[PDB]
């Protein structure tokens, strides 16, 4: 029942992204809770979000942010539970701010990053679930099974119009 | 005493890159294992390893390389454990190539990537400890050390 | 009858742009099969494919994927047969990331790689023709034409509006 | 006597760049303050550090960092004062990084951004001379001056 | 009443993005003026505004440009007050072309340099606000409002659809 | 005896990078020839080069250049054999310049495109043999031998 | 009624953009020739086209294109005359391929090269204008009343919605 | 004897690539004068000679800068003359932000752009002849001389 994972971002329009690894965690069932901390707007909130997310019981924490991306990095520079970071794509660059923001930490402090945008989102959670697999079971075989159904499911030829 | 973190490297140029994830885990006490494999020249090698990485105990995967960097996104296709990727800084492109082509996984196979070089091998070894930390009570408290060491030995101001 | 081209391709996704190569060699009379390979979701498949190739028949793989695209590559690392890949154009990066992920293969293991998107498509069926060529005096005929009456199209000024 | 510009840096690796900032404004007779903050590695150090930056007096504080680099914007996170971003060059990705970390700020939260290098620190100390400038005569006089100086000096022809 | 920042742009064009930086300086109640002066087709135009900027009672300016963006550096180049540029967005190069254009200034000549388009407007007057507050009480209150309100504005949880 | 492979480059700097493509055909026993011929600088040259390989009996064509490089493209242009480029590293832009004038061949002329540098020169060499190797069977053997050998002799472990 | 300034491009869609390069030599009564040659396609008509360029009495060349941009280069490597080139937008990389492969030209053959798009064709044709002015008196009277136009033509201010 | 083209660059740290653009106008026999101005040091300096420049009697600019180079597009706003460009080879960017700054002239105001570095500084020399050689019959002769030496003096097979 307790939250796992905590997903935040850094505001609303980070939503469309976000979403794809919220809808991930429950699909797999991992309790998490999705919030909006800002960095740059709420730094005390973060401050405080990155403090006590391991005392609250978090186990990982998804970060996604846009632009110059500070959201990811601030929240590992305060936990030390893993961080994994979105870079969520940007109107002009495309996110490549997003991502060269998240990805570049300097030794010391880190970002697992994913790809820029939506498969990022879904695979920052895929992530998060591959790392509570390590020590419940339960989740380790709804992960096999996620992933075997996967594989399974591609298909030998494509539709040829 | 059995390794739960495998470090893979595409070569031997990997090393002078790869060496500081290994230099980590042994300051952290983390049993781990640190090896060549190369996606493009030794694929069976590849596939044997990440297949049976789970089986053997090891719990996260760091996987370095350069250029057109395939190792992390193949281990990551053939094991379940959580895959971490160091992008080597390459002679021409100064590892964007390997950046990209290490963080630009499709959805369903995750690949967490950390900085170009030195850097990001550093963080990679960071990024598993803090993952083994969740289940080691004993490591999370050298972790919590280590970070603390870092944050306090900062100066105040520059020489 | 029996195909002398394989053209892979990472998923459905692909096949807007794959459908290209596909067109030209049945153009030029070139027999080839047309299948969806996964280097990330089906790994396995795609050792097999390219491990067998060759004894199947293959002369050359035509292989086409976008973002960090290891189809191509991995291809190449289980098969003797020229390989040549196909930047399908991504999202954010525009096939930027694709290209690299492509043609910045190691020395020892080679990927003839052609243009992001539909024209690469297209000449890498043109490429795996010319190939082909060297060795199939009909379809060296056939080729020659083809790119004589391309050369013989080409109009001498714009229709300006 | 008392600082009015604050100059901060994301570790010792950056003073190379830095240092030309500190020379300027100390040429121009600028107080200032020169220190050492992570956002990374001492968050806790920046908070209290930007938070505080005006009560202490100080008017403009410049931030430089490589990399993902995320002290500027923090610090302009934190404080009122107008915060200037020198993007410090980077081994790989030559500051590119470090640039689009630090110019890329969403709206309501500014950092005004410098050349990557020792260019954009120079230019830093010299635009928060120009800010300052705005309320002090005596310094916009030698400002003026150095201006004037820099104009007249260049050469009209090669050696 | 007497403009204390002035706004330029290169074209009509710009003002789609600059409109941003106006809307924010008079939300703050900061006297402005607001003009377009063409680096490229009018250089002495821009060479006395720039020149007489200060004795005008300017104390901030903020050009915004795109492409080839000479105007913030040319401005500065005759001020000495301080110069504060915002990348337009570019059509092909999306305002790379305009943010390199105008942060890379050689050392003695800076131009305090935003993010590309709006996002870099609005913080632009913002940063000339913060400058004027320094040394104007009222000001300063008024923009200490501002930023508490931005912050205390950020909501806690997204609105998941 | 005769070549079967042309290896052509745009210029004497482009040699420390294409030279690896002639060690390779060497070692494979691939005859070949080994020229300079710039598409720029001498356009005519590379029109009758181009339009006889064919003729002459070559197969292939390797063709390297950098900056803006059009030699493989021109080369394409004039012939109906399959050209292989290599994207020499350019100086200020890293061979970037070299790849995209090279790679981005519009649908109809195509260029089979290698990495940047000396891995691109050798694995056009290897890309030009695996294509000698669908109608030689001594060949494709001796290819067979070198991808074998290449695959067994990466180490287990770094130094 | 002889041409003086060539205006080339590589294909159809190139026109577009080259149109504007066209339209500016007319409003200036600058004689041209306006064709499609194709690098590519046909690279014995560009061969005749260049070599024979200066021959037939033409000053200037104008040649746009995109992608592996070959058509200007080429078209230096034969003539002796000034050659302009005009990087036509690509549809991945935005005219990033099409700049690099016109303006990095080798020492020893040089191309003028000019922004990516509309804005090059039209600053081609000035260019060549500004070329042909120097031996035209007529020409370089027009030219300084359409430079001194343009000037005189700028706003003071936006259009403020 | 009096000057047709002028060379313009934006400091000393130019020459080092501008000193081509001066040996390559020499070899021609160009009268030409050679010149340090810099737009946003000197920016009256480049006022005056820009608009002074036809009445002197020049033909042709040729300007090089580095960084946020604005020394060719702000020469071309005052002249009608031909402006060309040679993008300086940038210490962080390698000169991609020299390129920008210069080839991305909106419709208006021409700046013909050439290579970055060396490469492009000796050919707006050769562009800048190549413009006087349509009205100097014995210029044009010179040029075809050397054009013609270029291309016989290329190598047929490299050393
Ligand atoms: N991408 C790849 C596949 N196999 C090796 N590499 C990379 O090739 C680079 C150069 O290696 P080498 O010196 O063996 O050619 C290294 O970064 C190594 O990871
Ligand atoms: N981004 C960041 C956060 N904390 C330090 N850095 C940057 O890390 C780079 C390398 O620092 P170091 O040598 O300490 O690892 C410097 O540019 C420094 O600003
Ligand atoms: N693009 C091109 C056309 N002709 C030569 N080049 C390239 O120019 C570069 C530098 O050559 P050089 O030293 O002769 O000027 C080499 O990479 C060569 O291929
Ligand atoms: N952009 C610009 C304006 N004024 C000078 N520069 C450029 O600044 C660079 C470095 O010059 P310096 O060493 O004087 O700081 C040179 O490329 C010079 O053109």
């Amino acid at each position: 029942s307790a939250p796992v994972v905590g997903i935040i971002m850094g505001s609303q329009s980070d939503w469309e992204t976000m979403r794809h690894a919220d809808a991930l965690l429950t699909e797999l069932e991992i309790p998490h809770e999705t919030l909006i901390v800002s960095a740059d707007r709420t730094p005390d909130r973060l401050a405080d979000y990155a403090r006590t997310a391991a005392e609250r019981g978090l186990n990982v924490i998804i970060a996604g942010a846009g632009g110059a991306a500070h959201l990811p990095g601030m929240c590992a520079a305060w936990t030390r539970l893993p961080v994994l970071g979105v870079p969520v794509e940007s109107r002009a660059l495309k996110g490549m701010d997003s991502l060269l923001s998240i990805v570049q930490m300097p030794g010391g402090v880190p970002v697992g990053t994913l790809a820029i945008g939506a498969s990022g989102a879904k695979n920052a959670a895929l992530l998060a679930a591959s790392i509570l697999a390590l020590y419940n079971p339960a989740l380790a075989a709804r992960l096999e099974t996620w992933r075997a159904l996967q594989t399974a499911s591609v298909p030998n030829s494509p539709i040829t119009e």
